[PDB]
């Protein structure tokens, strides 16, 4: 089956223009009516294997809403609950979700994969932070989307565009880079908006890595750390022959089935099913914890370097957003970022800052803040003005 094959397809619900505004009261007003759709489709594997996965796909509609309208590809962010499917999560909401209430609600129609390994994929794992996977993920769940939206006649400008919080941004930037190498006729990428992303991942990693970095408590190291580790092992399988290696017991036995797995991650966070990162020394093997800053040989790290989203020249206007109070992930990943790519030819990429700027407000949890904040921000600065 071709990759961005159509499986399967299926409306969900519909929300209202009314309804929307009425959410959004709780002062914006919705434009457009949302049409919320599933589907299914066929993509590949980090191997270039076939595989499946699933996506959502929002359409807007009604009288103050006639089309055409542009494409913007959606990067979820982090997610450990394998069964976890957004256009069931955005439904079970009642709608009540940024991307309902200010995306699709503003005539844009947003497409987004659940990422291979989650929602209805059928592979084995979830290839977390993986650039090629995500972008390959998202390429092919565009693809897809456009075959529903063709068969339902939805007008589509053909501008397209992409954007993503946490994991997302990652997501949304590694598309970016791809479809700029390699898409740029089938996909008329006009803007590109990644939310809070660890970009300069290897980066990331090893400021935090002691449990906390210039901006605070690296609060969710753990979480994240593992899923990244367990998962880049599915990936390249160089890092560990068991997960003794490099976990201390007994967290060794019950991290792979975490990732993704049962719990969602404020499961694991607030039922503590690891531990906190004051007791990371106590979480990881002590050659393993002491190698990974120390040598760039480490498994681990040239996983996380083969992932950063730092050596190209970004041809589409990108405003990367986020916060400075953000301790999670490091508003320092878009300054890099922008660092490398200027002296690279590209004055492409812009940053913004949603911050307090009181160095008081600084916290992990200041992460979780940035996606409706930067939506509404990298909506306003340049998806409305790419349209």
């Amino acid at each position: 089956p071709a990759r961005g094959t159509l499986l399967t397809s299926n409306f969900l619900t519909s929300y209202t223009r009314d309804a929307i505004s009425a959410m959004l009261a709780s002062p914006e007003q919705a434009k457009c009516n949302v049409r919320v759709a599933e589907f299914t489709y066929a993509t590949i594997g980090v191997e270039g294997e076939p595989a499946t996965a699933s996506g959502v796909l929002l359409i807007p509609g009604g009288e103050r809403c006639s089309g055409p309208y542009p494409l913007l590809g959606w990067g979820h962010p982090t997610e450990a609950l394998r069964a976890q499917e957004q256009a069931k999560e955005i439904r079970d909401a009642k709608g009540d979700d940024p991307l309902v209430t200010r995306l699709a609600s503003q005539g844009y129609v947003v497409v987004g994969s659940d990422y291979l390994g989650l929602g209805k994929s059928n592979y084995a794992y979830h290839p977390y932070l993986h650039s090629a996977s995500e972008a390959s993920a998202t390429i092919d769940a565009m693809r897809a989307a456009r075959s529903v939206l063709q068969h339902l006649k939805t007008p589509l400008s053909g501008k397209v565009m992409l954007s993503g919080y946490s994991q997302g941004g990652h997501t949304a930037m590694a598309t970016q880079r791809e479809i700029e190498a390699h898409l740029s006729k089938e996909f008329h990428l006009v803007a590109s908006a990644p939310i809070s992303g660890p970009y300069a991942l290897e980066q990331t990693f090893l400021d935090s890595w002691s449990g906390s970095n210039a901006v605070g408590e690296w609060t969710f190291g753990i979480l994240l750390g593992s899923y990244a580790i367990v998962a880049m092992q599915h990936t390249y399988k160089n890092i560990y022959l068991e997960p003794g290696q490099v976990f201390q017991d007994p967290w060794a036995a019950k991290v792979e089935p975490l990732f993704p797995g049962k719990q969602s991650l404020t499961d694991m966070f607030l039922n503590d099913t690891l531990p906190s990162i004051d007791k990371v020394k106590s979480y990881f093997q002590p050659g393993f914890y002491s190698d990974f800053p120390s040598n760039p040989a480490n498994p681990f790290r040239q996983d996380l370097a083969r992932n950063n989203l730092l050596e190209w020249a970004p041809q589409t206007p990108t405003l990367l957003c986020g916060s400075s109070n953000d301790a999670t992930v490091p508003l320092k990943n878009a300054q890099t970022a922008i660092a490398s790519f200027q002296q690279r030819g590209s004055n492409q990429v812009a940053l913004v800052d949603t911050g307090t700027g009181n160095a008081s407000d600084n916290s992990a949890f200041a992460h979780m803040l940035t996606k409706e904040s930067c939506i509404v921000v990298v909506r306003d600065q340049l998806l409305d003005k790419q349209r």
